[PDB]
């Protein structure tokens, strides 16, 4: 069993992991060439494999704690770039890939926090330090 | 921690919070300029950055009181204007945005309040006062 | 704070309530005529504002209760007619625009009411009387 | 206030309604044909009403108690007809329109009933019998 | 009033219904061929009936129990054919359709069933036993 | 009756299941080449079967456990293969396909788990052991 | 100080009390319409007020004796009906609501009485004599 | 006053009572349809009254002596009906009503007796003997 | 210690208190709005504190005196009112906020009183004389 | 009348009864599938009856005495089995169900007994040997 | 064995215990993060024990006493804070946590005494001194 | 026969039963499986069986008296651990699972104990010693 609380995403200025990091997803992505000739042995579909392109997206909630981290990503959108990003997975290891800051949002109702999603996705080739 | 209480939208007349603030929501996006050239290092995707346009919605509920700001939304709606609005997230600062009032809708039941949604989206720079 | 049952769609015939009335919600749109020059301060959207179309929208809820303005409707749908209607803002005021009669629909269960949906949608230019 | 079991579709054979009729709704539309030329006295959309095709459509729920009327439905499926059906509303009267019989769909559970959705659209000119 | 668990759907190997068979439903449908002439007495949509082409189709939900039946419809989804199915209404009577067998899928969790939706579509003409 | 901890995926290194492996769904799937002539007894959709491309996808969900499985799904979505995987059925048996990795994605909480959805698609023909 | 013996409920046939009414409890309710603005002077909650619906429900309890209002309410409940009901406040003065009759049940034990409650809840505007 | 010895509840085999009848109580309910319009004259809630579903609920207690009339309830549990039941109200009358057996329950201690709650519910359409 | 007899609740028409006093409690809440970030230094749940909605709720129990302020209340309910509500605390001092009457009730047996239940809740912003 | 003494359940190893049976209660339950059509003839609920499921429970308290038909139901527990049990009620005779072991629990206090409750569900078709 | 009268909540101000503390319990928590994989060694279901948030929460009853600690505690309601709390356990020693005010209440009757509850809950990271 | 002094729960340090033991009992659960297939010899529910999850949980009562076994539980919640926990039936044996230390409470009132109530539940796979 893995901790939730041990994979984290980091920006970089080094790397920090933002304040608010509630729920943190990174996804991958394989669009799937489908080569499906006349031929084959029941019919089956029949697919490539490596001619796909590969993709990764990064989905982190939180609540609105200030942090020089959480400066850095607004001007990470404001002055648009495509830094180096950080995601650990507990006993895997880190990604470390270049992503964009796609699209965050800050939130906040009457009685509740500050809070704010924030949507990455890849921009390069990844890695993975094992 | 940040209180929701904070985070407040405010309209020009010199600026003003609107009356029923109950949920509202900045929210940033990019459409993420794919530039997926076909030597990457492991078949990744790669995005350009700078190149994608982006922008800023602003997604205000509340129940309505009558205020003179709120008054104003109406009349930046039928006069259909871009003024500037302001967003504060409570340990950055506003924002300082010229946006439109996209949408709003009144709603109201047999029981409830006079309730309404107001839905705006960027119409210019932005801006950050730290 | 503003009571529910304060605001209210009537029809012509002179200007009453509908019967059921449940659940009422005008709702007003624009359509955001995005005007993104290449040029712009931070690479941010830019918008015109008053070129775009501006509309309103009634969604009314209700029980059957048989009234002449309920009976009213039915005859603006078969006689499809563009008449005035309104719809009063508690403290604002009413609305008193001409709008269609898109799609009403009644239904029964085995133990529940008579219910009506109406829907309805801009066809003019609208007023406010403060 | 009006019962729901009041409001009753009915085939036709002379006319009965059909068994199980947990849930019905008829539901009317009209497309809205948006005439929205570059006049408008505040730049509202401005629709023309009468020009618009008008609709109506039942959707009725209920559970499989076999019936001539409910033979009647699948007769009325597989020699596919439009024949006259026939709505009431509590108090205003009946519809008396020509429907066919769209989709209908029979279902049972391991534990529940033998049930069955019936949803229906109009076929040609509706009336109304106060 | 009838039970559900006297609907039944049954594979030809000769009829015998499957063996987890949770929750099934046969469900009808016609692509309603609108004949929308310019007259029509009230603007009313007209409708040809008889011109639309009708299908049918069956979802079956259960837990996968072993049976020459349910080893049956995956030699029928492999060596890909269009063969006689059955689906009793209880006081109704059979079907006794051609349908395939469009898409099957089993499912198991950590700690429920081995569970299996089947879902079939119309291949021909169907009957009707009564 | 069957156990749905019997069913489980594979992969390749020699077969070995995944660890977290909470919930996982094979899922078939043919496209229903609609072959309707003019002619059909009641004008009923006439279907070819076998033509139809036929096709797998396995979902499967779990908590993040690190093994040399799971480390494997990874160097199979970098260097992206369409490798042999193997499902068992609790009583029918094992399918034994080429699938590929399609979309993978790894999550974290603030207080959950480390968890993953693993989403795979058929790439070949299959088979049965029966 | 005021009697227990005094406060009576009484049905209609003109106006009786029912024959057995050991305990008896009027009972009003308002929902509490939460009107909940960001603003507010200490983060209390406010409310508004008289957009709440408001109710009443009456609970009798008794023995059963044999009377014609006893009989009377057996006939209100089987003939479904809202009719008058009056409920005295001994120094207030009665009440005098259109309520139903939702759920009376009758019990009897091997040693004791035929015993009865009466659960009534409003169905109308009610009143006040003083 | 009404002897509690007098309220009985029998069942068919020509109708006898059960054995063991220590506690007996008949349980009659309406779900009191909600019509609350905007408009009432205080704010009220408004009811409609006899579109609500009713029904009947008996639940006898009892200590397990065997008779004829005992097994038939085995009976009619096991081999599962909805057959007629009857129950007195000293002087009201009998109801004779279709029920089913809900859910019996045996019962033994180590000192007591073998007792046993028995619960029924409504089939049906009730009666009245008067 | 402090005596029971001295904590009163109190109406305006000015203020007074009611007649049957029997029991009387304030009661405040707050929802404890939940700020658990990721890092927390034992995985500890914090809060945030002032961002909560905060609360008061008066049940006062008593036994039914006519008096002016006990018809008050009554003329509060049926004019549905929120004024100005005073609770004394003994030697802290008074409270002074505005309620509503959110449920009253009468009550009363053949052998008791007419007894009543008075359940407030807080309508606005509250105070402390000291 | 019947002992309480004689209704006894047992365990297979052959038929024994368990040590500690201080309290016993079997019970069954069905889910009264409501098949609710919008005709019946005062508004009355109808029920299908035989469609419903039916279970069976079986709930014993004891005090810990060792017996091998108690460690049967701990052997039965951890390798989790559903095998033949079987109650006897007095005069009526066995029910010999294949039932689980749902949840057990030892207890002990500081000057009481070892005591175990024993709670128990069905899992097939249940029996009566008459 | 340890006295009752020692384990002690105090405020700040420095620490001192509040006036009336006639019941007093520090009551702890975790949510308990099932993470339950497919392989178990008997289908037991696994735990992941860290990963769980874990909270406190004082539950404080108390007969109204005036002090300045009793003050306090107002103070810290009406201005909404999460100052130091501080429980001893008598052998253990003091937990000395951030809590906050949850919720607290005062109450009297006619004839007994001014008592209050006065309930907490965690609000950070606690403490222990040994 | 067998004494409650001779159920023993016991942490880990090598094992040690706690000082106050007031009441102690392990329970054990089982979700069931249900399985539950249209066939059913008498509409009987169907049961797995062995796809439950299995659980346990122990509740522990007792008296605040200072051990190194106390002071170890509160290690234990605070450096959250799932060690090894043990409970001794008299005469079947020990238990010796690893547990969690879900919730405890410490309690005390102004004249009695320092009580304590220690909750715990399953973390892994459980043994018996016999």
């Amino acid at each position: 069993a893995q901790n939730g609380k041990d994979l984290l995403i980091k920006l970089d200025l080094q790397f920090e992991t933002i304040a608010g990091l509630r729920a943190t997803r990174i996804s991958f992505n394989a669009e799937t060439v489908d080569v499906t000739s006349l031929e084959s042995q029941g019919g089956w579909r029949e697919l490539l494999g490596g001619a796909g392109v590969r993709s990764a997206s990064i989905s982190g909630a939180g609540v609105f704690k200030d942090a020089d981290t959480d400066e850095r990503a607004r001007q990470i959108f404001f002055d648009g770039e495509v830094p180096e990003f950080q995601v650990i997975i507990p006993d895997f290891g880190i990604v470390q890939g270049p992503f964009m800051i796609t699209s965050i949002d800050y939130a906040g109702s009457h009685n509740g926090e500050a809070s704010y999603e924030l949507a990455m996705a890849s921009a390069g080739a990844l890695s993975f330090t094992a």
